[PDB]
């Protein structure tokens, strides 16, 4: 019956506070994370904030590509105004010291899931008015951080991918808007959720934290 | 025997690099999906250089475990240069993408490259005369319309390799990491020569100027913190 905002990585940080912020505006939510327990506590808070919001919970491990497909297929019929790819995590270590099981999971979450779901959403929504895709990158996706080479690399992917998707849509007159948030790698999750809201409401492709000042602006990378 | 290891060996820069390094008497490990193509390249390498030793590894590097198996199977061999040339591109709007192709692209361009880079760096950072080369693209520094996803994989490769290269330099490592960025000269034979030139230089980046014009040995293009 409603319009929905889909949030992956909903159980923690930016995703948690964004779900809370959007409920405060009477929005309905699809909340995606691995831990049913975190999802259900967030849902309790959200219905406390906005009892008329509809809350759909999806317990899924997005590091498995088939789960990712299943998730999207299971939401295809919903009216979705906003999709937010916030799943993912980082790492601090020299390359020679990396734990490969972690870094492989990171690639599957930060890159594969984000790409699969971005691609499916765009497929179905590029010509639908009022729709927005937001991918969560990092300031480290625009400036490499020592001891976080691999994490930064995934965020250069997210930033270049989303900047390119955003301009491909804009320059071809699509109705869907794509945007990338680059938090520093303002401190609190709740403040980050406000920046995300700022970005969605904005004309800007990029909302990036430097100064630790938040800036709304256009693509950082060269485009041909 | 002192080996040079080449993924995507049966294609493009990998194929001409194998022949160039055969011309200089080098032994090779050649990694590609199709045994048929690997055996053809070996015979050409042996034609050029009969005393080159050539080990062939038929493997689908789009499976993460296969990537580990490949590396384990070569683990104790003596490798002076590792070249990650596996992968491929795509032209299509994001709305038009074939997902299976894109997902394989990510597993090959990014995952295989990252796992093998990581494993090589782990066992060789301390070893003199060693070089890791990752084959990226001019589209890994400038986004090309209609190849958004491909370009994003190559931004990954470029950022990863630049990051890793400066990390090894700051840490006083003997291993050197380098990235090659051909456009999106022109022949694969010339690119192999440019690559050899990159391996010998001090430069982290060998890039073909994307407007036009030829090869440039240079430092990192991306922003780096300290």
């Amino acid at each position: 019956h409603h319009k929905y905002t889909v949030i992956t990585g909903a159980s923690s940080g930016i995703g948690y506070e964004t779900a809370k912020l959007l409920a405060g505006k009477g929005k309905s939510l699809v909340l995606v994370a691995r831990r049913t327990s975190e999802l259900e506590k967030l849902r309790d808070e959200v219905k406390q904030i906005s009892p008329d919001s509809d809350v759909i919970l999806k317990s899924v491990d997005l590091a498995d590509n088939q789960n990712v497909h299943d998730l999207y297929e299971g939401l295809k019929e919903l009216d979705i105004e906003t999709w937010i790819n916030n799943a993912g995590f980082g790492d601090f270590d020299l390359v020679q010291d990396i734990e490969l099981g972690k870094i492989e999971k990171m690639l599957r979450l930060n890159i594969e899931a984000l790409t699969i779901l971005s691609s499916l959403f765009v497929r179905d929504h590029h010509d639908i008015e009022g729709t927005t895709l937001v991918n969560i990158s990092s300031a480290g996706g625009y400036r490499i951080v020592p001891n976080a080479v691999t994490y930064c690399a995934t965020k250069f992917y997210v930033s270049a991918y989303t900047e390119g998707l955003a301009q491909e849509l804009q320059k071809g007159g699509a109705k869907l808007r794509a945007k990338v948030l680059a938090p520093a790698a303002y401190h609190t999750a709740a403040e980050m959720a406000g920046f995300l809201h700022q970005l969605i409401e904005s004309d800007a492709i990029v909302g990036i934290v430097d100064t630790y000042e938040f800036e709304l602006r256009g693509p950082l990378f060269n485009y041909a």
